[PDB]
This record gives C-alpha cells, structure tokens and sequence, in this order.
C-alpha cells in the first residue's frame, strides 16, 4: 500500500521536503535527546501519545540497523563493499531516521502544533531569495 | 536508552521468545494481509488504534530496508558480500519484522487480549516435550 | 476512472488477492451453478439484489468471449496466434471471471456477509505457515 | 439460459431494434459523458438505483475490450488479421456497447420512464413514411 | 497540483468538452457584456458571490496576455512569429477564456443552476446526428 | 473597466507597489508550495475562502502561459524571437503571477488581515533610509 510515515500525526513526507536534509541534527544526537530526556517514557509499559508509540519503532528499527553494520564489519569479502553498504546505511538511509526522529522529538518536546507551525514558517524562509529575508531561520518556542 | 517493541502493547521481547522462530510466516504474506484488509486503516489520515499507528512504522521501515536491498543489489563491487548483505536483511533483521508485523496484525484482527492469552497457551504447548504435547498447537479464536 | 468491481459489495479486489488463482472453480462450473440455481431469478424481469444485476453482466460479458473465442477459432490466418489468443482468454481474462462469478454465486447463496467472514477467515489461513495452519482450509456455512 | 440486458429495465432487446444502429453515438462519447456527470455515483462505495450497477458493468466490460484491442495490436502476426480484429470490436462488438451505454445513461439523465415513452414514441417515427412525419425525430424531455 | 477552473462551481472541464468550440461567443463580446452590464459589482471593493471572485481573474488575466500582444506586436525581430505569438494568444489561449468568461458571465446573469441545467440540456443535443436532433439547440431561461 | 486584483482582498496594486520586485519569491517554489500543501483544498469541488477561488485562476492562468511557453518553443521561426518571448513570459508577464500567487498563499497562510499588516510594516521598512533601521526587514508571524 502507500503508507506515509507522518500522514495522521498532521503533515506529509512532502511537507517534511522543505527542510534541507542538512538540517536535521545527527542520529547520535537524537538518540541521546532521547535516551537522556525519555528513558521513563519510552521504556515505560503503557503508551501516551501516538509520538510515544511511532518513536519506539523509530529506534529500534535504527537499533537493527547498527546490528546491520556491526554485523557487515564482519562478515563481508570485500572491504570496499563493506565500506559501501556501511557508508550507505549513514547517508541516506540513515537520513530517514533523521527525519523521523527529528519529527518526533520535536513533537513531544515543543507540541504537535508547533512543530507543524514550523515547517510551514520555514518552508517560507528558506524558499524566499537570499536578499529580502531575515539572517536566521524561525525558531520553535515552547 | 532501552526500548522494547512491545512494553505497552502487553508483551514483553521476552515473552514472544515462545514462538520459535519458525513459526512467524513470511512477510511476504503479512504485508499482503495487511495490504489486501487493511488498506482503510492504514492509508487513513486519521490513527485508529495504538497497533494502526505501531504498524505503519513497521511496514515503512521494512520499506527502507527493502530499498537497501534493491540498492546493494546494484551498487557493491563483490557479488559475494552483495548477496551476503541481500540475504541477511532477509535471514535475521526480516525475522524481526515477521514477529512485529504478526504481533500486530493478529493484534487488531483477532483482540489485543486474545494474543496474550495465545503466546501463554502456546509457550506452554512447546515447552513440553515432543512425546509428552498434544498433536496440534493451540489457537486463536476471534 | 477508478472502478473496482467489488468496491461497493463489501470487498475490494485487493482482499480477493487472498484466494490464489488456483482456488476459483472453472467457468463451465460456475456457469452451471448459475443455470442450475439462478435460471428463475436471472431470467426474470425484475431484478432481485444488486448480486443479480451484477452477475447478468458477468455471465453477457463472459458470453461475448466466448463469441470472440468461436470468431478467433475461424477467422485468423495464424494457427498459431488463433490458439494463443483463444489460450489468452482461458488462462488470465478467463480467471476475472472465475473471481466475478465466484464471489456472487458464492454471495447469494452464502449470504453477503458470511462470504466477507470467509474471505477473511480464508486469507489468514493461507498467510500461516503451512505447519500451525489445520489440514483443511476453513469453509462456507449457510 | 437466456438473458436480455434489458428485460428488468423495462425493455427488451428487440424494443431496442427501433433504434437504428446509426442513432447512437459514439462509444468514446458515452464513456465522456457517463465520466463527466456521474464519478460520484459510479466510482462511489455504494450502489444508487439499478442502473448504476448495471452500469458499471458496462464500462468495465468495455475496458477489457480496449485491452483486447491493445493487446491484439501488439502480439498478432498478420497485419490484416490485426486490424480486420481491432474493426470487429469497434462495429458489431462495440455497438451493443453503444446500446447498453445509451440505453443506461440516459435512463438516469430522463427519467427510467422517459426512454420507454421514448422508444415507442420514436418507433413510430421511422416506420412512417418520410415525408410525412416531422421534419425532426421525437425528443427526450426532462 | 491538478486545478479545474470550474470544479467547485458545478461542473467539470469536461462537462465544458460538451459546448463545441464554436460555440462560445467573442472575447471582444464577453468583455463589453460585463463591463457594460457588471460595472457596479466588479469594480466595487467588496466581493458579491464566488463568480465575481473568480471573474476578475478572468478579466485581469486576459489583461495581461493583450499587454502580450501589443508588447510582441513592438520588441520581436521575425514578424512571422509576431504574428504567429499574436494569433496563438487569440486562437487557442484566447479560447480557454471565453470558455471560462461565458460560464461565469452566463451564471450570474442566468443563475449558478440553470448553466449547469443547459450544459446537460446541450450535450443531449449535439450528441445527436444532423439528421436526427432538433432545429434549434436548447436556450436559457431566466 | 478598471479591475484591480486585489481590490476586495483588503489592498490595492498600488500597495504591493512597497514590495519590491526582487522579493517576491519565484514562481516554481510558490506553485510548489500551493501544490504541496493546498492540493486537498485547491483540488476539491467546493470552494473555501474567497482566497481559494482567486488561487485556482492564478494556477491556470499561469497553466496556460506555460504551454504558451512550451508552445511558443516548437512553432515560431526565429529563435531571437522564440527566446524573446519566452524570456518575456518569465520577466515582467511571469512577475504579476509572482505577485498574485504570494498573496494568496501568504494570506491563507498567515491571515487574510496579517498580510496587510505586514505591507504597511514592509512598506515603512524600505522607505526608511539605510542608516536609521534595523538590519532585517518585518516578518510575518502565525
Ligand atoms: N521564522 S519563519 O517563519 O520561518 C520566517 C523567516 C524569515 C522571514 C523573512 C521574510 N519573509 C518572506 O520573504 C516570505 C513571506 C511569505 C511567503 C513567502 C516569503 N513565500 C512562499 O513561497 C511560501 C512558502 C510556504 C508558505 C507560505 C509562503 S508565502 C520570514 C519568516
Ligand atoms: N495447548 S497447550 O496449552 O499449548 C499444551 C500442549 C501440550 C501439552 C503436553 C504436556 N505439557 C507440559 O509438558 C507442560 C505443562 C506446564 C508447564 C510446562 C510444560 N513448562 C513451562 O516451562 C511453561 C512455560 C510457559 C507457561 C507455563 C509453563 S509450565 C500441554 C499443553
Ligand atoms: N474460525 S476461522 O475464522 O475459520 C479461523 C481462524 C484462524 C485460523 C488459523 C490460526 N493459527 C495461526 O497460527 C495464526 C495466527 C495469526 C496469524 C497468522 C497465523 N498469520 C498471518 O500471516 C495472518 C494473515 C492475516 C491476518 C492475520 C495474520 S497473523 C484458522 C481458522
Ligand atoms: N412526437 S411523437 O409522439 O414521437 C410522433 C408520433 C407520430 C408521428 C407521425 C404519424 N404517425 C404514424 O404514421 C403511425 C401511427 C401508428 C403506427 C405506426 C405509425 N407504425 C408502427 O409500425 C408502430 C410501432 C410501434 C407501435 C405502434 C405502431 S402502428 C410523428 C411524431
Ligand atoms: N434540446 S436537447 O435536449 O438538447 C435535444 C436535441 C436534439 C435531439 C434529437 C435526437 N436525440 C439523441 O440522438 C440522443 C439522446 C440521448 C442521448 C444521446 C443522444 N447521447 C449522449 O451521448 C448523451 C450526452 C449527454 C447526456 C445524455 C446523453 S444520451 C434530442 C434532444
Ligand atoms: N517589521 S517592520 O514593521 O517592517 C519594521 C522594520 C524596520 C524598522 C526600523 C525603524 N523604523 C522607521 O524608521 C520608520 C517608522 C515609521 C514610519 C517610517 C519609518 N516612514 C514611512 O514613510 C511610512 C511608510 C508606510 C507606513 C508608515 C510610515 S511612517 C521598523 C519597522
């Protein structure tokens, strides 16, 4: 089927298209936001929110992946193989996690109408030309 | 931080220990259950139920994993290691979306309560011994 | 447009995909059923349910095939191609026909809803793997 | 058995036959404006009155038709057999196509009613002689 | 996106292939008839009903593309393509706002319904063959 | 007569005259932007706002320029004039479609009444000599 991985929790996968995929901060530090802000949250035994149940998925299916490149850093033939799946799992497969994790995190940090407030309040930043607009981004307020 | 697939479904990664596993079917056939009943559900804008939105994640992120097997199978230099890669998404990391993508959609086809009372009625079939159990292993009743 | 042949009787033709195309009946069956137990109801003036306005049309529209078959089988020059398309007829444009025909003469004999019941009921069973599932594949009750 | 397409609309096939084969439009016109007025109807999840589904039918019989045409237009042999094929579908085949598609889109458009007080009114016009009766055929009235 | 221009007015784009077009009369005609006749409610500063709304755009947006032609009339080098431009704009372009200045132009001076009730009263019309139809095609009524 | 777009909306073209025309961002990024985000409510057969109504006229209205472009590219003669008049519709012509399109998709973004007073908080902005102001220029705020 066509499944979105946002499209009932308020924007679209092409929504989350006006944010440059540099912005999105890096995994290590999502999971840490994470895992040293929701570490009664997360392993509680009861959900919520639905960003507590869609966030649990988001890490460990990202918690199967580094199994992936734990296990090909040791059992492939050819190092540049190993390289190029273990590189490609960083890069833009592992940009997805960034996305979703950003999404989340952000979600049930700042509220799941601010967040929305704010791609559409970036989305303008970022697409109007580098001369009539202000030096730094919107921002997100609590 | 430690997140399990299913603390606050009711079942701990312990507790679906009991299936062995042999027992999940192929995900070939769990994305087409899902993608040939639940088809309303899950393209939907709007979350039903905490398993509806566990499960989109599970299918999107097999959906990643699915282009990073189409992807190995066109960009490595070793055939070796491309297969080696191929097949281990397939051999372990597509057995822990056949236990997820099970848990859910015998969740919200046959109760999330009667599950539970699955997985204890049927770690308790295997735990015996082979001349010592029943002929068929116990069931799910709707 | 969009038409689903099944959409408005309480299926769709993704939830058919269940039964393998090895399970319909062959048409001369089904044709047989019909005209063995649907001639008073059929041939009648007045339509009864929207099962018997839908399947005049499965059994004209398949009436007219066959008249492509019994044309075909006398006007080509290539004996090859004459058998080829008359083959082409009976294998994958014969089979949605066997489905159409199928899930009527099987919906007004069974009840509409103790079909949707078995489609379901039948498509959990073919997604078991083949050693937990029982031996026969579950059944019609009227 | 012997089914007329009509019988339960209120007119039989040969009621039909006033109609000479050059009254009815083209197919390519029907399916225009069976797909510009009634898309909420058809492609709806459920069935209005006894012509929708009827109608349906008619349509997708005729989609499968045109894939007969495209079809054969790719994978005969013989040139003259090919198009000698494809013409057969668009004159005597595509014309009982032009009777149920007419005969159905305008029994909702007029009134189930107003085609049967047309077909007789119009009957009756053609087997006058022409110079006699209007300089014009009769009418359907809303 | 996929924009129609009346698909929120009641009727689509191709319920609009109905009218040949032939049928639709002058820009030059159009324009007089709303700038003679709605004077008071286009120039006015506060918006009427939803066809004022979406007339100015027709008015302005064929303001531009003269601005167009006497621009090409006065900066192109080949006065082959001058004219070729120029009459492009009046041929085609020039068509798709006479189209959408008669729907609006004849629905709020003949009311939003009776278009929409002509539309369908003139499709039956042409549908029919020169010699089968009526002399005059159906008219509006205030 | 004399039509200002945006004479009913709460401003005149003469108060977007404060924006210059470097500001406005360019066309593929707000068509993206409505088609996007606004393709449920620009798409659907009832209209919203009077903001809709205008926005769908914009969209063709550039529709059509555009295959004036496409056209313009494969039938004139000389290329001067081919590149000359499709560097005319991307210039000043493709600018009033700049214009239009922000605000719209500014106003049922941010507000119909933020908008107007964000011109008047731009307007003085840019007056304002380049010495007794603030660095980046007023923005629109939710
Ligand atoms: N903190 S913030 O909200 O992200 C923000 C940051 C910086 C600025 C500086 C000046 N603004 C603009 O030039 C501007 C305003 C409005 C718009 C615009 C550009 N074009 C669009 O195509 C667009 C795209 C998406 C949604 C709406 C729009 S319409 C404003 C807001
Ligand atoms: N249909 S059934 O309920 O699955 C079922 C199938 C087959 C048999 C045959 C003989 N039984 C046993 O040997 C047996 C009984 C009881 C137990 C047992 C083994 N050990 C456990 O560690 C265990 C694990 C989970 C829960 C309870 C227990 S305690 C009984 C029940
Ligand atoms: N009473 S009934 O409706 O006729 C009837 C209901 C159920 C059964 C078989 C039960 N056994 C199982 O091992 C089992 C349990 C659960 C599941 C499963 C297998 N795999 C799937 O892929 C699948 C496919 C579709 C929907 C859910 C699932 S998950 C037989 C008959
Ligand atoms: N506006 S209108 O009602 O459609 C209309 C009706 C009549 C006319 C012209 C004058 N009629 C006749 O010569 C006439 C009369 C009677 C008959 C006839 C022809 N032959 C038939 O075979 C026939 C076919 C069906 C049913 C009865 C009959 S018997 C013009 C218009
Ligand atoms: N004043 S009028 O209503 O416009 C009118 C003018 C002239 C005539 C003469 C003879 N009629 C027909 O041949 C005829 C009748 C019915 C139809 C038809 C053709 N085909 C269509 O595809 C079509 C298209 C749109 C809506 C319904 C239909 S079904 C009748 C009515
Ligand atoms: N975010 S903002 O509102 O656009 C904004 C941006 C930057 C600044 C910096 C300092 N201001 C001024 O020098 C100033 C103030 C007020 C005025 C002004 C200039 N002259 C005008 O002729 C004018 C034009 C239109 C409307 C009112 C006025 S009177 C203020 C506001």
């Amino acid at each position: 089927m066509d499944i979105d991985p946002y499209k009932e929790f308020g924007a679209t996968v092409e929504l989350l298209s006006f944010l440059p995929s540099d912005f999105f901060p890096s995994v290590r530090d999502l999971l840490d936001t994470a895992a040293a802000l929701y570490r009664d949250a997360l392993e509680s035994p009861e959900h919520a929110s639905p960003h507590h149940t869609a966030l649990r998925q988001a890490i460990l299916a990202w918690g199967d992946l580094m199994t992936l490149a734990t296990w090909v850093g040791t059992n492939l033939e050819d190092p540049a193989s190993r390289d190029l799946v273990v590189s490609y799992v960083n890069t833009n497969v592992g940009l997805k996690f960034r996305q979703l994790l950003w999404f989340h995190i952000s979600a049930l940090t700042f509220g799941r109408e601010t967040v929305l407030e704010y791609l559409v309040s970036f989305g303008v930043w970022i697409r109007t030309p580098p001369a009539y607009r202000p030096p730094n981004a919107p921002i997100l307020s609590t």
